[PDB]
């Protein structure tokens, strides 16, 4: 199952799946920018997630061929919903909006990451 893909072929395919959660409006506002914990006034943010994600680091990582396997770029979406789902209670308007997300990131990557083989 080895393939190596070029990163312009990788970005032309995964980077509809990222537009896609920057279309879901309002959930995606929380997840556009890193997590400033000083201006959001959640100090006990980084005791609680040690590798920080959002919307803006993955568009950075496609814009720079930093992921070689699409499977890379699956691993930092995850990465941001998982942290999410972490810091935020089960009742929290985030948390409800990463849940939003995640329904939308799954139905746009299962065909893509088909088509990559
Ligand atoms: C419309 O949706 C919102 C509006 C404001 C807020 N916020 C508040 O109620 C107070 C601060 C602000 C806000 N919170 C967070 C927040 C907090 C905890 C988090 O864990 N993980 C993540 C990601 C995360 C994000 C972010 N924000 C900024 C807020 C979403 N703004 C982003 C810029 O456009 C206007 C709305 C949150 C949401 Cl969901």
């Amino acid at each position: 199952r080895k393939k190596i893909f070029k990163p312009e072929e990788l970005r032309q395919a995964l980077m509809p799946t990222l537009e896609a959660l920057y279309r879901q409006d309002p959930e995606s506002l929380p997840f556009r920018q890193p997590v400033d914990p000083q201006l959001l006034g959640i100090p006990d943010y980084f005791d609680i997630v040690k590798n920080p994600m959002d919307l803006s680091t993955i568009k950075r990582k496609l814009d720079t061929g930093q992921y070689q396997e699409p499977w890379q770029y699956v691993d930092d979406v995850w990465l941001m919903f998982n942290n999410a789902w972490l810091y935020n209670r089960k009742t929290s308007r985030v948390y409800k909006f990463c849940s939003k997300l995640a329904e939308v990131f799954e139905q746009e990557i299962d065909p893509v990451m088909q088509s990559l083989g």
